[PDB]
């Protein structure tokens, strides 16, 4: 086998329903099944299989550990995958690592597979090649080292990383690692609009470009936007000017004043979120998600815009389809492309998280949607899940 | 690997019993098993490997999921497969995509998945070739756009498919759909009897034609008879001519006066159809199965008749042997063809439904019988399912 | 790959014992487990893996379906494999095909499965190669057609497997099948002491010879001994000489006066016997196992002879050791060989029946004994079940 | 595939947590699981896999097969294993062989696989290659034939293994196997300090020398320690002189007069001790763990020291960091290699036990350190288990 690079995407101009993983449809007193506690789950894909990854709880449906499971750290948390199409239950899965914060993705020869853990105030960074345990990374503003809870991506046998580290509520300047082999060959230092930039969702736009849509836990509901050049390791950020703000909480659409680098209103507070390329031989596509609701997790819109420049272009994304309906929960969403035969395919998962405060379980299903033929989007996810089953 | 054609079948000049996938005999409340809530069962094979597929409701037995799972679409709905001798449990099962309508097939290098779902008045069918998702043919009658339930037919690398659409109580015209390595190269428009057809479950009688049995849900209690020439790319549909008539419910045998293409009474309601062909060196077997019942969806007969032209032959079929007597269930049936090393098996399969109402689970069990050895058919089926348990 | 032959087995001059298959250890009420209801197992084996066997009735403990599993045939019957090492459970094993009586082998290319299943007075023996079903043949007199339960023997293609069929109290006149990738290609007919043979357990003593070991349900408590010569497909059968009387019920040893030929009492009734060789470059073994009561099917002794002649040696058998205490059920035994690098490895197995009557489940676990190393047998093999868990 | 040779270890200068097995966080009365019961496990790695080896006790939780699961020795006492990564549950593990000691190593192309089952006075061990059965030795001091209760050491195809025989509370003198093949071809006689040897922690110091750290269960708080010449075949022993003394119970650091070879105090009873080699080009570290607690099994520190001689060196182990809190259950710990593609990653693993006395379950959970990076170990690893449930 060889190092894998983008290529052109699959001929479409529309995503369509694809498939969900609802493990929790399995999880009822009165069933025999185990699916696994989880959340932050995300896809990624070699040349030959998809796998589907979540952070755990170390925890199953029924059971007695549901006491921590809205929790966001512990020293029980871990990276798991399954084939995608797999219900990840205690039996099915596979634990990679300790783990409160991860990522993954194959080069063309092997996996490599990422895990932050450790404590507030010196977390670790952890990566693995295969079964081996390869490097690490430290914390440098000691206070939650932090990656994306999406796919990293490779070309040429370089994959390029995005962490971060400060304060949920103040300044976190992030920084991308370069791996290769499972081990860390440079350290990238973005410059511009740096003051607060988290779980980017990273794609190529081409073989010279990585692009990332990140969050602001802080300061703005517009999403901070990556350029890393990959030929000579740069990276740029600056804020989306689209008047479509991408984040949640958000106010509404066009009513931050000032030009595109005006943070303003509304801007504490965030979720991950969703972000694809579609490369076409003279035009670019650029795929995002975000909530129904502008306060709330429910709900997942689709919208896209065709080339641009998105650090520029005030004008709004134009809504595709509604891919889950306000009474459904929309909490992250991620990008992620299928490898076909000769083209890469576009994808946009959703976790949709099954929340009914800490006095119970605490999980989440995905659902995946694709670019796949031409048309309007048609069907919208439910998870189907009764929480008190 | 290279691309495959059909052979001439292996000896033989009977069916035989040959396995039973019984999952809900493991349902019990006192047991530990998750066997799948699922219906519209087919077997499809390749060189090395047979997939058992259902249409799954996305739940299990035991479990509190039950509400809904007599009903025909909904959005929880998914195409599923195991290796064919495994029990469809939770955890064995692999999800394919979503869909309340389906179809899959091997054409010598890689499995194509078919899966309809979207709205009423415009669903959506969907095609995935290994694990990308590659193309999607949208509603063209605005009416329940459908397939299948059974294996399309791949040759020299193009596969073809039977789709329809339109009113189940009138007219639905349905069409073929030629596929190549998961996207679609030629749409075929059939010319004469089109008025209603389908669930075609169809086979090849030779390098050049394919040909189906399909179910008319309005008219006729007469089998539509597809003939497909795939080096010209063209079909053609009549009646079936012969006095043993195929549909549940039907009349009497022979009672249907005037000629081949009268209808003429008890048309509406109708049952998917078993159908295999056994290629000989200088003759042709058609197998077919029809329910013991006359009107009711009760027991499994299996019939042959050898060369002829089933358009304007009147001869009664053979009945060669009880599969399933009047006291279990028989719903769809189909064939499907079993790779040996230098010929292919015909063999049909059976739906066996544990029906108790609305008020409880809906699911299936699945029979399967082969062409093998000489003599005649000499065991039915029993599920063993009680389902009070 | 290539056809196998037996070879050389592997240095050693004792049994000791190597594995518990028990699958019922996780059978409680108050567990999570699904083993399935068995009895019939053994053991075959290809040049990479040992898979264990069974005849199931379809159903699992704990669960609602123990009624009927005391039975010897029924419609829900069916041959089942796992990777030897593996617990049977429902999740874990593979149904290959209805059967109340079975058998299978490798030919160095591909797995061979037999079973026999139909109505009592006309069964069905059913052949599958891989995933193919191949062949078939009928009952000859028309009372319970019938095979090994044990594993069938291939030599450069070619496989021989015994067959019975009569009257279970008088005349059962064995066959031998010649089969070939699935298909039959010769019957072959024993002569001499062909009054009443069943359940011949068979192996290689040379390139040239098969012998087995078999069971009079009707006669006599010696066992009936088959040489088939592989060149010629011949085959004789005579009563083994031995004093020491291999079936249950029986006489105390060498109570039968007259020559080897005499039945004489105590021969109504009678039990599967475990048999293998070990192949030496001058030399032959052959190891035979028995239950240590002489009227029930409690415990499991070894016992060996060098050389001789079977048919007209009237001296004693070497007991080995005792594989199975008084205290513990000895139900069926049988003869395998596990492939090593270069030589062969003779091993008896156990099957060890949980019978606890009519009125609860019926099954077994499945011990393990292997030629290794030098000195005497050193430990006994419990179940650890209770039955009222 | 070749023959193996230990490597130089990838880079690095300190552990990190890297992995938890607890499979008892599944098994509550309200959960739908099967963890295997199992005490003394280890893991050991070819070229592609690591499996987690285990002896289990033949039951799962929950269950009803508690009683005994305190003991050490009996006849369902079986080795089982499931690759890294997956909890070993009734239908995830695999059982290997009858044992109540063990130990497992990959040659390069193929598993070879170690079991000690047998009476008190004439215990016996066995080896199985892949699946065959291939040796067996000999109890020569008749009492508890024993072995490592960890990975052997494999180079050039020779696998090298400690045994011992005799008093748990006298003398014990440990023998070495050299196996190839599945087969014994040498017997091995350490001189020197051979009063009471056990249990063995074994690996490479060089492509010349094995060393081991062991376990004197009466004599001495001071490990023995094994420098096995693989290239003339002989061993030899005297203890550790470190005044970090390595064993549980033991007296205060430093607190034994005398020179090297006192005992002194304390002696009686014992420990498992962890034990892995960093080999770089010019220098080597020795990794080694012990309780936190001088008198109870809770707790895991570990420590290091780079060069000298362990049999002369006084010097103080430095200590490197807190893996098991005072507040976790610290028992056995091991040592194990994971296989870059270049290079060889040095390893700790921690059996966590879960004991509540003989009237309950009695297992383990599983921790896993391995060299990763530069720094200081950073985090403690917890079961999260409570024995309630
Ligand atoms: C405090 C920093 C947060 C990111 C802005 C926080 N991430 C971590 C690593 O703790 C996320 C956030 O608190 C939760 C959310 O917003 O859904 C998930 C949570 N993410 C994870 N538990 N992996
Ligand atoms: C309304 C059109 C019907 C076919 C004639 C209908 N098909 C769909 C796609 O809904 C079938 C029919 O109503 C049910 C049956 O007859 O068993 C099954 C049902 N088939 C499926 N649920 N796939
Ligand atoms: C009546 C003929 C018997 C052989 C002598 C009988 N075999 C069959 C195929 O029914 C066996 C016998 O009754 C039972 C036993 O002896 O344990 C098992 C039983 N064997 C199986 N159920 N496969
Ligand atoms: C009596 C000899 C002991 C070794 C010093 C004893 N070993 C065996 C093989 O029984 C160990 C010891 O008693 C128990 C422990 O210390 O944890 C485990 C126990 N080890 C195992 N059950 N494998
Ligand atoms: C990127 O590079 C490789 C050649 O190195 C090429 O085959 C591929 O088509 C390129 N990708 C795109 C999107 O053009
Ligand atoms: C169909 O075509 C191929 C050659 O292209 C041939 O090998 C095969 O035998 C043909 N099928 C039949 C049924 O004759
Ligand atoms: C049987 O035949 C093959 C050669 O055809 C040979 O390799 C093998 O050693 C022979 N078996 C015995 C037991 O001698
Ligand atoms: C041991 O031997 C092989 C060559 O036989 C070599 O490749 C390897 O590097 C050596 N190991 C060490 C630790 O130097
Ligand atoms: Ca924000
Ligand atoms: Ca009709
Ligand atoms: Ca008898
Ligand atoms: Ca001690
Ligand atoms: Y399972």
């Amino acid at each position: 086998p060889e190092w894998t690079y983008p290529r052109l995407s699959c001929p479409g101009s529309t995503f369509q329903k694809a498939l969900l993983i609802s493990p929790h449809r399995f999880g009822e007193t009165k069933g025999n099944s185990a699916p696994l506690i989880i959340r932050e789950p995300f896809i990624a894909c070699g040349p030959k299989e998809c796998k589907h990854f979540a952070l755990t709880h170390y925890a199953a449906q029924p059971g007695g550990y549901y006491n921590g499971t809205r929790g966001d750290r512990n020293k029980l948390r871990h990276l798991i995958s399954v084939k995608l199409g797999k219900i990840p239950t205690v039996e099915n899965s596979i634990f990679h690592m300790a783990a409160w914060s991860g990522s993954a993705c194959h080069d063309g020869k092997e996996w490599t597979y990422i895990g932050v853990d450790g404590p507030e105030n010196n977390a670790l960074l952890k990566i693995k090649y295969g079964e081996a345990y390869t490097d690490t990374y430290h914390s440098y503003a000691n206070n939650i080292l932090r990656t994306q809870e999406s796919a990293c991506n490779c070309i040429g046998g370089n994959c390029y990383l995005m962490i971060t580290d400060g304060s949920a509520s103040g300044i976190s300047e992030c920084r991308f690692l370069k791996i290769r082999e499972g081990r860390i060959i440079k350290e990238i230092f973005p410059t511009g609009r740096v003051k607060h930039t988290e779980e980017c969702t990273c794609g190529f736009a081409s073989n010279k470009t990585i692009e990332c849509a990140c969050r602001d836990n802080s300061y703005t509901a517009k999403r901070p936007f990556v350029k890393l050049n990959v030929e000579t390791d740069t990276a740029e950020i600056r804020l989306m000017c689209t008047e479509t703000y991408l984040d949640t909480p958000r106010p509404d659409d066009g009513s931050i004043t000032g030009p595109c680098e005006s943070n303003g209103d509304k801007g504490s507070g965030g979720i991950k979120g969703g972000f694809v390329h579609q490369r076409m031989a003279s035009k670019i596509g650029r795929w995002y998600s975000r909530t129904m609701s502008k306060t709330k997790r429910m709900g997942m819109g689709l919208y896209v815009k065709y080339d641009g420049d998105p650090w520029t272009d005030s004008d709004a994304l134009a809504l595709s389809g509604v891919m889950v309906s306000m009474e459904e929960p929309g909490w992250y969403s991620f990008g992620f492309e299928i490898k076909d035969k000769k083209c890469d395919v576009p994808c946009i998962g959703i976790e949709m998280v099954h929340d009914g405060g800490k006095e119970t379980w605490h999980s989440a299903a995905t659902a995946i949607y694709c670019l796949m033929g031409s048309g309007q989007l048609l069907w919208d996810t439910v998870t189907g899940v009764d929480m008190a089953l």
